[PDB]
DNA sequence: GTCCCCCGCGTTTTAACCGCCAAGGGGATTACTCCCTAGTCTCCAGGCACGTGTCAGATATATACATCCAGGCCTTGTGG
């Protein structure tokens, strides 16, 4: 689970932060050529390689483009830096984080993987 | 690709088509009677044959505008 090329902050000084078979790296996307949708929704819960610190890194675009971005620091609250990176999940996919492992599709929402 | 006009056909009904009975308008016919234009011969000027030169406008000529083909920015719209 390599940390986004775009994340210039974090990509020569941190980590994907992991626990076991639970990665906290997904990529979201919602294609629809009704309403012409076409757009990802990256997330990452990354880890500072010199201090346990802790940031949510979150990009968006259509697909081949950019659109904006986000880099929320949480200053060594990784409880905190969890409540975002699944918030942002589950509102994107109208899943929990624990559901991971038995996922389903929702309209109006992004897909998963 | 898809919007909908016109093709085909059941039900309703009125005015086109059918019988024949009236009144008289107006086209056809035969008769009246003098007005119209063909026909004669003579006069003469409208109109045509043909000299001749003014002046319209084609032919340049130098010049100023109309408008076609690239070549070149600013505001509103779609999706995020």
């Amino acid at each position: 689970a390599p940390v986004d090329p775009e994340c210039t902050a974090k990509v020569g000084k941190a980590h994907v932060y992991c626990e076991g078979n639970d990665v906290y790296d997904v990529m979201l996307n919602q294609t629809n050529l009704r309403d012409n949708n076409n757009k990802y929704y990256l997330i990452q819960l990354l880890e500072d390689d010199a201090q346990r610190n802790f940031s949510v890194w979150m990009r968006w675009g259509r697909v081949g483009k950019m659109g904006q971005h986000s880099l929320v620091a949480c200053s060594g609250n990784l409880n905190k830096a969890k409540e975002i990176f699944q918030k942002k999940f589950l509102d994107k996919t109208k899943n929990n984080w624990e559901d991971r492992e038995k996922f389903e599709k929702v309209p109006g929402k992004y897909d998963m993987l």
